[PDB]
RNA sequence: AUCUGGUUGAUCCUGCCAGUAGUCAUAUGCUUGUCUCAAAGAUUAAGCCAUGCAUGUCUAAGUAUAAGCAAUUUAUACAGUGAAACUGCGAAUGGCUCAUUAAAUCAGUUAUCGUUUAUUUGAUAGUUCCUUUACUACAUGGUAUAACUG
RNA sequence: UCUUUGAUGAUUCAUAAUAACUUUUCGAAUCGCAUGGCCUUGUGCUGGCGAUGGUUCAUUCAAAUUUCUGCCCUAUCAACUUUCGAUGGUAGGAUAGUGGCCUACCAUGGUUUCAACGGGUAACGGGGAAUAAGGGUUCGAUUCCGGAGAGGGAGCCUGAGAAACGGCUACCACAUCCAAGGAAGGCAGCAGGCGCGCAAAUUACCCAAUCCUAAUUCAGGGAGGUAGUGACAAUAAAUAACGAUACAGGGCCCAUUCGGGUCUUGUAAUUGGAAUGAGUACAAUGUAAAUACCUUAACGAGGAACAAUUGGAGGGCAAGUCUGGUGCCAGCAGCCGCGGUAAUUCCAGCUCCAAUAGCGUAUAUUAAAGUUGUUGCAGUUAAAAAGCUCGUAGUUGAACUUUGGGCCCGGUUGG
RNA sequence: AAAAAUUAGAGUGUUCAAAGCAGGCGUAUUGCUCGAAUAUAUUAGCAUGGAAUAAUAGAAUAGGACGUUUGGUUCUAUUUUGUUGGUUUCUAGGACCAUCGUAAUGAUUAAUAGGGACGGUCGGGGGCAUAACUACUGCGAAAGCAUUUGCCAAGGACGUUUUCAU
């Protein structure tokens, strides 16, 4: 018979119908759930506790919402009705950081509008184009009051078409405005909170985060107190073998877990808990890079070619005052010395590597090299990559001591210079972040440029900027490279933004693990809020192999043109670095190269061999190269 | 009330495969300015279902001491309005789907001298104290419970 | 010097009497209004309109059974039913009531090649729907009437009426809350779900209309109405119309020959002015309130931008002798086929053709199809007459039995 | 007598149309007024007209049909003997029972359908016993069928003023 379906059906799906279970279902209403929900005005004359109350009028209750008004900005509410718990949230506008964090730790943002205005670029729009860059959950947008305009019907219809704009072209992917208004719009923006739940972010998921309810001290030591802290976990959880990041706090260490309706505490085989890490000396201590300049008349490149030759408003003006001069350098002649010789041109600039080629050969990286501070020696640099990305997220899960959705009062040691700025948790949200094994340690990273939309004004490698990544504010000093196709990560070192590719920054600071992506502000009081939006990007690796250039080219203006020897004027005043440079052979810019001989002269005049027109539509070239290194982080508060 | 391309060097046939129009016949592709009229979870799974609604009802004329209101006044039984609750009536109509079912359903056609029927419309009831008026009310017999208080 | 008696085609029918019989049925211990007439004047006696209830006969809305004839494919289903009711007789039980409906004793019947009985159905039946010279072929889950069902089977309560599921109780399959003691549940009503698949709309406003219910004019109604989403289908029809010169030709004519008239175009980023709703929007009207359509102030075009699109250009089948690929970006277009450079088909530019809101492609079905043939096909050589004669059912079967003659009335037609 | 809707269709300026069932006229001053048709047995049942075509029954052993030929056997009592019940006399009124009378008493042809007899013949037809003639043509339902003699039965055609009525 034709049973023959029920044996094809209950026997396709029973298992692709198994996999999308308990994350749905881990939410049932009596202890089980807590449904984080934020809200976001988006202009700065709104009543958020009165969306809220436009928000519970339709909830069956009624001494929910007059309770609840002095001065609180955390709720925790019960809904009877569709039986859920809610964890709803309202940070403070007078704050802007406040904001950015408050959306990070939600997955669902109520994004209210306005029915007198429209949004404001550096502002609203701007604040629309930062959470979604960082990485968010899902959103609604919605409209609070449409009594404004006139209360003819057709004219309160267009107003909602006018306000899908910001919905067009951010996203595709949401066609609704609520009305909250209407009673019947004002339901199924309660039916859809209460019910459902989106694909998140991945990297904040996959660590363990847990909000604090209840924040009080006791004390162990003079040296060092207790913070009991209560809360429920999210994420994966947090274990005794590891360490906390919280922001304007920093780090500090764990002793015991307490799970109440299991008892946990730290083991002695905790990490190094410190800056600079003494795990790094015993591990680079050969002294077999020796590249010198201190009697080297010119660098030794035995190796590469021909013999040597021996012999027997008051914030911007001080910033722009040299900023512009250096297109004369970086753009227009991009391969140049400065020259107008007058003065002692006999030992103006002299150590060098002015090797010719850039992709073929060895340089090492390390050397002993003077410009190469106290970083270099006592830091871990475990130079494979791929293995310990991928070794380190198998681990967390095995050592899984706490679950999800538990009520913790969770202990930590604590010092006791830092009992006072901590406001009460109605006032203020308070997180804690899970950080991973080995990451506050100091040691090279990489990240990548993606320049901030109709912001054309760059910025050099020399300021110790802000630059979040991940939940940490680190001021940062960066150098900037290139990220060119190439078997051996030389790349060009270049120092402001690429305003056509998408640049490489190089930097000094502790490893992100999460792969969280990098975000460029500037911290300054010219905006009402502390933030200049200057750039964003993300984190890519570690780099060993770099090789960077300092660029210093030998050319002027030329007046004798013969087929083997060639004057340039303006040029030799005091002729040393023609006898100095004798293994640099010399080159046309018009892509013909070059040999130099002897110094056949004292103005210009030594040997040099042409490949093309031998006439002054083109000068010869040197080329010159250098190394030096970026300087490390620093955690940023306030 | 109509036919055209394809077997052979060339021709007449049997013969099928393309073509050609229609569909209140369903999807699908690219497009899309106006007026009138409008089907729409049937096919596959008569599979599973969060939340809210869809069945209650009073006149001058069955029962009011609301510790209700209105007070307003001819009214010492009550009389204005009128929650709750007993009693009466309705809930068997309507709306939705098409799983079963092949002399079953169902159609046009007969039969009840072979039966039940709220309602509606029209008729219809001197006889019934042991009595023809002898004890024992007909100017009128008896308990029990609801709402409400605690 | 003494009888009445209904109705039907038909009755032991209606209806009446006599003996009785019964856990003795019904025969107003209810309510609002008015307030009068009579008197020995006693709160004496009578007396109006109508609400609700009541037994039986008629009646209306019904219900339950029943008579005759009528269904798609299949013989690779020829014999089926009768212990355990199958077909009939007699007497009881049960029901609102007839009847093997059930129970006792007996008889041995009933259906079948004019297809019983069994198997399939991606089968609810009809009114009807698409195509159509005539005959026909294929559909009908779906606005009206009839039946069945409420996750799957069974059982009963209250009632005039239900084997009812927005009633209850059991087991079966499910699944919800839980202080773990227990307690609750049926969207094939309306909106809405996460499932499936080629495949299908809003958790909106109201009882104003249509009609139903209630003790009732007043309350109720996702029944039903009004909008949102809708290239499912069907009707009406914007995207330009008029001049001037100009230069051409044709053109009829003055033609001498010119230009003397009449024309027709052709074009001249040659030039002019008039018309108008798509859209916007004071008012009014619409409507239960609104939205829109009809009406109408002010606004609204050289339109080059307020800009039509899908498919083709050997043949069938309307439309090209056109230039460009080193075969950038070659099987190749329903079927004959075109490619081996430059192609009278691929890939693109230009110019033409067809429909104008495309019927562009896919899958079913109808006409074309006299390729399902009653109307109406095919016999030797093309697919196709059984090895041979007797013989069932089924179909088909010679001729014959009152014709002719005469008279006369009364129809509407050519007249 | 076969419901409405739908289909063919009459009337009718929704501004035309698909639709709808409306509408038209005066003084617009308290009004009169026409509509909402008709057709479509399309099996089975019901009422009715006609007697072609094609079936079916009737008298052959006459228990045949008509008769007021005559003898019977029965069964009913409506009526009158006011009336009532108790009797039978007729009388009508039902059937069946012999024989006595009159009608012209009562049987369709004999298929250039079929069967059955009958008379003279013909044939390598078949069974038992004891080549040549073979095509030009012989016989048998078919496959098939050749030396003479005799038995046993069968069969076509012809001939006929026989018979039965497939």
């Amino acid at each position: 018979s034709k049973l023959q379906r029920k044996n094809k059906a209950k026997q396709l799906r029973a298992q692709r119908i198994l996999d999308s279970i308990e994350n749905r279902k881990l939410f049932e209403g009596k202890n089980g759930a807590a449904k984080i929900i934020t809200i976001v005005p988006l202009v700065n004359d709104l009543d958020p506790l009165d969306i809220l109350y436009k928000l519970l009028k339709c909830a069956d209750d009624e001494g929910i919402m007059v309770q609840e008004v002095d001065s609180k900005r955390i709720f925790n509410v019960h809904i009877k009705k569709f039986k859920s718990n809610l964890k709803i949230i309202i940070p403070d506008m007078t704050n802007f950081l406040n904001i950015l964090d408050c959306a990070k730790v939600a997955d669902f943002v109520v994004f209210g509008l306005s029915g007198v205005q429209e949004v404001d670029e550096e502002f609203g729009e701007q604040i629309i184009r930062a959470l979604e860059l960082q990485g968010i959950a899902s959103y609604i947008g919605v409209i609070s009051n449409l009594s404004a305009v006139h209360e003819k019907e057709k004219f309160q219809l267009d107003v909602k078409q006018s306000l899908e704009s910001y919905f067009k072209h951010f996203f595709p992917s949401e066609e609704r405005v609520y009305n909250l208004e209407k009673n019947s719009d004002a339901l199924n923006v309660l039916r859809t909170l209460c019910q459902r739940l989106p694909r998140s972010i991945n990297w904040r998921d996959n660590r363990g985060y847990v909000v604090a309810d209840f924040v009080d001290f006791v004390e162990t030591s003079p040296d060092s107190g207790d913070l009991v802290i209560e809360g429920t976990v999210r994420g994966i959880g947090f274990n005794a073998n590891r360490l906390v990041h919280i922001p304007d706090f920093g780090d500090f260490q764990l002793n015991k877990i307490e799970k109440i309706s299991t008892v946990f505490e730290s083991n002695m085989n905790r990490d190094t808990l410190d800056e600079y890490a003494p795990e790094g000396t015993e591990d680079w201590s050969d002294y077999d890079e020796d590249f010198e300049y201190d009697g080297l008349t010119t660098a030794r490149y035995d190796d590469h070619g021909f013999l040597p030759g021996r012999e027997q408003p008051e914030e911007e003006e001080r910033q722009l005052r040299e900023f512009r001069d250096m297109e004369k350098e970086d753009r227009e002649f991009p391969d140049e010395i400065e020259l107008e010789p007058s003065e002692s041109a006999i030992e103006r600039l002299k150590r060098y590597r002015g090797l010719k080629n850039l992709y073929n050969c060895d340089w090492q990286v390390d050397e002993k090299d003077p410009s190469s501070p106290a970083e270099w020696k006592r830091l871990l640099r475990i130079g494979n990559y791929k293995n310990t990305k991928n070794r380190i997220i198998k681990e967390t899960k095995n050592e899984a001591q706490a679950i999800a959705g538990d009520r913790i009062r969770m202990f930590i040691r604590f010092p006791k210079f830092l009992l006072e700025k901590i406001q009460d948790p109605k006032q203020l949200l308070f997180a804690v972040y899970g950080l991973l094994l080995h990451e506050h340690k100091n040691a090279v990273v990489n990240f990548s440029l993606q320049r901030w939309e109709q912001y054309d004004k760059p910025v050099p490698s020399q300021e110790p900027i802000v630059v979040q990544y991940g939940v940490r504010r680190y001021t940062i000093q960066p150098l900037f490279s290139q990220g060119s196709n190439s078997p051996n990560n030389v790349h060009k070192y270049e120092r402001f933004l690429h305003p056509d590719t998408v640049s490489v920054a190089t930097c000094i600071a502790p490893v992100d693990f999460t792969q969280s992506p990098a975000i460029f502000f500037k911290p300054s009081p010219t905006d009402a809020k502390n933030i200049e939006l200057i750039g964003h990007g993300t984190f890519l690796n570690a780099d060993h192999s770099r090789i960077l250039a300092k660029r210093a080219i030998l050319t002027g203006h030329p007046f004798r043109f013969h087929k083997t020897v060639v004057t340039v004027r303006y040029m030799f005043f005091r002729p040393e670095d023609v006898e100095w440079f004798k293994s640099i052979p010399l080159f046309t810019k018009s892509g013909r190269s070059g040999f130099i001989k002897e110094s056949l002269g004292t103005h210009g005049y030594f040997k040099a061999t042409f490949d093309g027109k031998l006439s002054a539509q083109d000068v010869v070239a040197m080329s010159l190269y250098k190394r030096m290194w970026p300087m490390p982080s620093l955690p940023w508060n306030g």
